[PDB]
């Protein structure tokens, strides 16, 4: 069976001075309804959303960020502004805090249900999103990152050195979970990301192919980034093809987990690509030959609400072991991709006799 989490309480997060902010309430609450009228939604074995521990957080995060985050809740307005304007793109509200706890303990249940046998597999419709936060703040929309601690949570039950991919196929880099495991070699980080020569928020260029990793980690970092054109499809299923999946093959992790954000869809206001649902069910589809069918799928972004929820939807779809939709002919990918894609095949073959 398939797991799903969901909490209209994630919703109570918010934007008081910019209502129309992109990272809306309904982003989860559009998700979840798609899924019911799908009648996706049955077809799920729910699981329950619980408030991650302080303990649970202190995974990834020093007491420092825990203790300033967790102080936004008692906050008048003003400070919330204040503090908020602190960080690079966030904004806070008194049920932020909860919210964030709700999201990480959400998916912590998940990957437990997932790794007990419970369930096979899970999808996580989620907010504030995760990918962003670093061990000492907060970034991009994210204030603790729940994939990076349902990764330590993972091996907490398990055994330490369990190995756990994160695929993270939102259209921005996950700075936050590159650095998080940068030096780890138990916690395989791939991300997919528009890049633009360091241009594209977040404006690092830790986002480039060129960082493996370091330590003991070396090679067990995977940035595949985008430069130029408008990618989609077949962009992503010759990535996934040449670099994703050949790595995640060796590397055999234990389980899989998505940071799915949507927001390289079709529609999207930020992301500019064109991803189609189809393509995040053939994504879904090829994660799920790995870690014997364990896969935790982690809303991260995505601002079209029709275009994630439709999106999100059709990766459900394919955890519930539905047969893939049909993709458009894959056009000849753009030649920028082509670069992207022999720039990290030539950054890893050292690392991966895949990839050679
Ligand atoms: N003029 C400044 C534009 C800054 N834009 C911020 C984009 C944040 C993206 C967040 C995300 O989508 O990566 C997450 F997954 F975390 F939600
Ligand atoms: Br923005
Ligand atoms: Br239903
Ligand atoms: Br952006
Ligand atoms: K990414
Ligand atoms: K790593
Ligand atoms: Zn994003």
């Amino acid at each position: 069976i398939t797991g799903l989490v969901y909490d209209q309480r994630m919703m109570l997060h918010h934007n008081m001075w910019d209502s129309h902010h992109p990272e809306l309430p309904q982003r989860i609450s559009r998700i979840f309804s798609r899924h019911e009228e799908l009648r996706l939604l049955s077809r799920c074995h729910r699981i329950p959303a619980r408030l991650a521990t302080e303990e649970e957080l202190a995974l990834c995060h020093s007491s420092k960020h825990i203790s300033i985050i967790k102080s936004s809740e008692h906050m008048k307005p003003r400070d919330l502004n204040r503090l908020g304007d602190e960080y690079n793109s966030i904004f806070i509200s008194n049920e932020s805090y909860t919210c964030a706890l709700l999201a990480a303990g959400s998916c912590f249940n998940s990957a437990q249900a997932i790794l007990t046998g419970q369930v096979r597999n899970a999808v996580a419709i989620v907010r504030p999103p995760g990918h962003h936060a670093e061990k000492d703040t907060a970034c991009g929309f994210c204030f603790f990152n729940t994939a990076a601690l349902t990764a330590r949570y993972a091996q907490s039950i398990t055994r330490e050195s369990l190995r756990v991919l994160i695929v993270d196929w939102d259209v921005h880099h996950g700075n936050g979970t590159q650095h998080i495991f940068e030096e780890d070699d138990s916690v395989l980080y791939i991300s997919l990301h528009r890049y633009e020569d360091g241009a594209f928020f977040p404006n690092s260029e830790d986002a480039n192919y060129d960082k493996v990793g370091l330590g003991k980690g070396r090679g067990y970092n995977v940035n595949i980034p985008w430069n130029g054109g408008k990618m989609g499809d077949p962009e992503y299923m010759a990535a996934f093809h040449h670099l994703v999946m050949p790595i995640a093959r060796e590397f055999a992790p234990e389980l899989v987990l998505v940071s799915a954000g949507f927001d390289a869809a079709r529609g999207d206001p930020l992301g500019g690509f064109q991803v189609t649902p189809e393509g995040y069910a053939h994504l879904t589809h090829q994660l799920m030959s790995l870690a014997a069918g364990r896969v935790l799928i982690i809303l991260e972004g995505g601002y079209n609400l029709t275009s994630i929820s439709e999106s999100m939807s059709m990766c459900t779809s394919m955890l519930l072991g539905d047969s893939p939709p049909s993709l458009d002919h894959l056009t000849p990918l753009k030649t920028s991709a082509t670069v992207s894609i022999n720039n990290v095949l030539r950054a890893h073959a050292p690392f991966w006799s895949s990839l050679r």
